[PDB]
């Protein structure tokens, strides 16, 4: 089988739906969502998304640790758990694409490596295509050189309870310097 749902994340089936978003250091993913638009989501969580299964050092779960190694595939991402009638995916891949630079290949800025690479990861077939075509009409606004990987959840397993909320936490911690609300 497969784990593509956050264990901890506030999600209702039958009114919400997920999206898992990668943007580099996702510190800086949670921190810009909730600062911006906590009150408009249901629930997110931080976590490590679409790599190899084989190089799990645990059953159940991939740390902080054996992802930092940089050969696992796994992204550095942020789930969000949201209500449709309060806000739309379009809404929250607008702000996606504002609040990192999407258009660098396996960084975000000064950290590097495929853990820290721009991704929009859909839970359905519909919001593949949705996303794909956000991505298509925000082009020209990151000169025709949008880097972010658009493709179907494959995996997606939380982070250790102290990358929660690290931000909010730590206010002294690192943030990233591509990590802002863009005009």
């Amino acid at each position: 089988g497969s784990s593509l749902i956050s264990k901890t994340i506030k999600y209702d089936p039958a009114k919400d739906k997920l999206i898992t978003l990668a943007c580099g250091c996702f510190w800086g993913t949670e921190h810009m969502y909730r600062k911006y638009l906590n009150d408009r989501i249901v629930d997110c969580k931080v976590g490590y998304a679409n790599g190899e299964e084989s190089k799990k050092d645990s059953p159940s779960s991939v740390s902080y640790k054996r992802v930092c190694g940089g050969d696992t595939d796994f992204a550095e991402v942020l789930q969000v758990s949201y209500n449709p009638k309060v806000i739309t995916l379009r809404e929250l891949t607008d702000f996606f694409f504002r609040i990192h630079d999407p258009t660098t290949s396996n960084s975000q800025g000064p950290d590097k490596g495929t853990q820290y690479r721009s991704g929009l990861f859909a839970h359905s077939d519909a919001d593949l295509k949705e996303l794909a075509k956000i991505k298509e009409e925000w082009q020209p606004k990151w000169g025709n050189k949008i880097a972010t990987v658009i493709e179907p959840i494959k995996n997606f397993y939380d982070a250790e309870e102290y990358h929660q909320l690290y931000l909010d936490k730590n206010p002294q911690g690192y943030a990233c310097p591509t990590h802002y609300l863009r005009e």
